[PDB]
């Protein structure tokens, strides 16, 4: 893509400590997949394109940019250690929309849309066995 997007967030690094356990498996198998399949996931299943978007200021705000496209890659690959680095991403990837766009944009319903399922599904998170 365009030199004046960033690289996507590392979904691969052999230096990072990595591990499966039950919660990152139902990070998978039931969060992603709950949110993937949503009407409203469109908007977030790969990195914001500030240039397609003409948001030339998306990346001079958001400086920590996530989407669920990288969340995917990395529950895929088994980028992460523990289920906090995952959630933290989807959290960001939340926090960030929140941040850029005014409140009642669609955007911002969209993401609140996932968000309320997100959490229903992370209070629910498998004790860590
Ligand atoms: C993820 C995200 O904020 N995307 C986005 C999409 C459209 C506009 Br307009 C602003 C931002």
């Amino acid at each position: 893509g365009s030199h004046m997007n960033p690289p996507p967030p590392e979904t691969s690094n052999p230096n990072k400590p990595k591990r499966q356990t039950n919660q990152l498996q139902y990070l998978l198998r039931v969060v992603l997949k709950t949110l993937w399949k949503h009407q409203f996931a469109w908007p977030f299943q790969q990195p914001v394109d500030a240039v397609k978007l003409n948001l030339p200021d998306y990346y001079k705000i958001i400086k920590t940019p996530m989407d669920m496209g990288t969340i995917k890659k990395r529950l895929e690959n088994n980028y992460y250690w523990n289920a906090q680095e995952c959630i933290q991403d989807f959290n960001t990837m939340f926090t960030n929309c929140y941040i850029y766009n005014k409140p009642g944009d669609d955007i911002v319903l969209m993401a609140e849309a996932l968000e309320k399922l997100f959490l229903q599904k992370i209070n629910e998170l498998p004790t860590e066995e």
